[PDB]
């Protein structure tokens, strides 16, 4: 399912998720999975 991980870990995980799912709000972590809308 994932475009890629989201670790806690990583600060910027929210960010790094969006530039995987497209641009500004485009993906959301939900738990250790980036998921794209």
């Amino acid at each position: 399912a994932m475009c890629m991980p989201c670790f806690t870990t990583d600060h910027q995980m929210a960010r790094k998720c969006d530039d995987c799912c497209g641009g500004k709000g485009r993906g959301k972590c939900y738990g250790p999975q980036c998921l794209c809308r």
